[PDB]
């Protein structure tokens, strides 16, 4: 049941692609698709893009493109407006299988005047609307792809990913979880643990969760999923449901793991970071151990894989 991905050589590369496109001569690329990925109760919109490179953007998973929305820099007259990036959110092969386009996980950022809720169309975010609002047919401005951080170590095709999302940051995990489940990829046959923990405001919030529900029924002997729903859920404590409530309740499964070897990944809006680290130290504080010295250990044995923004 793995989906026949062409071509195959996209394998053949030994090193990933870095800035094949720098912002003053971009790709001109061409959307092929934008749509929602929430409900109604979701408190903001993001989108999945899927963008046609025609092949000649190619890049590996965990990579960003970079996006130069239309319009004059602000800070500069005359000049193109700055990259922003974006955590590539499909396979090498995309969600086409076939090689020619990559997609991206975007949340609309929309300004809201903090006591009257009164919009402004020149606060908001430019390029996360650009995107949000382009249809089929477009030309997008296409950067990069660059960023080596969150590369997926493939030596071990055994080895355990512990995944650690909010928001947006699910889009790298949605690239490896294809390459490691869904797709016929003869040279990397996934046989480890890939464990999911995805944070989120709440259940029309949710991302690509059907996939990854489907991933519990195809492989349920080497994939977990674990989801905080933080305004729909409580934690032990009593503070909202964030993704660090939910490594928790796994406390000591997933510290062995980590002993054993076990890579660990963290994506999304940077503010997820301090209620993990405090979660960890008091996981470790009652094992017994120094979360310091933990995390130092991991660092150095290059299992600790942080991109957020
Ligand atoms: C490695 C990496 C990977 C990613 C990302 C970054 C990095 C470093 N990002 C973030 C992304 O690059 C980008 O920063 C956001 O999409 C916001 O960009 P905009 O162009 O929409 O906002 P823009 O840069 O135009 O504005 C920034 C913010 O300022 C606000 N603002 C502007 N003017 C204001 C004013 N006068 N008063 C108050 N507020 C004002 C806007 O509302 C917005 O919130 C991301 N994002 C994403 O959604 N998906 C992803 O997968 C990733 N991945």
């Amino acid at each position: 049941s793995k989906v026949s991905v062409a071509p195959l050589h996209l394998e053949s590369a030994k090193e990933p692609p870095l800035n094949t496109y720098k912002p003053k001569e971009p790709f001109t690329a061409t959307i092929v698709s934008v749509e929602s990925l929430v409900g109604p109760k979701a408190p903001g919109e993001t989108c999945h893009i899927v963008i046609d490179h025609g092949g000649n953007v190619p890049y590996w998973e965990g990579q960003s493109y970079g996006v130069i929305p239309p319009g004059e820099n602000p800070k500069k007259p005359g000049a193109p407006q700055n990259v922003r990036l974006y955590s590539i959110a499909s396979t090498r092969y995309g969600d086409n299988f076939d090689g020619r386009t990559g997609s991206l996980c975007v949340r609309r950022a929309v300004y809201y005047d903090p006591e009257t809720g009164k919009e402004d169309p020149s606060k908001n975010g430019v390029c996360s609307n650009f995107l949000c609002n382009s249809k089929p047919g477009d030309k997008i401005q296409l950067t990069g792809p660059s960023g080596k951080i969150m590369l997926l170590p493939e030596e071990d095709p055994n080895a355990t990913h512990i995944m650690i999302a909010t928001g947006t940051g699910v889009a790298p995990f949605r690239g490896y979880l294809r390459r490691m489940f869904m797709e016929d990829v003869p040279n990397y046959r996934f046989g480890g643990l890939a464990w999911l923990f995805l944070g989120v405001a709440n259940s029309d919030s949710l991302l690509y969760d059907e996939e990854f529900t489907s991933y519990l029924k195809q492989y349920p002997d080497n994939f977990r999923y674990d989801k905080a729903l933080s305004r729909e859920q409580k934690n032990r404590s009593g503070g909202k449901m964030y993704v660090q409530d939910k490594i928790e309740e796994y406390s000591d499964e997933i510290f062995k793991l980590l002993d054993g070897g076990a890579h660990i990944y963290f994506c999304g809006l940077k503010g997820m970071m301090p209620g993990i680290q405090d979660t960890l130290k008091k996981v470790a504080e009652r094992r017994g151990e120094s979360w310091d010295q933990k995390l130092a250990q991991l660092k150095k044995n290059k299992q600790w894989h942080v991109e957020v923004y």
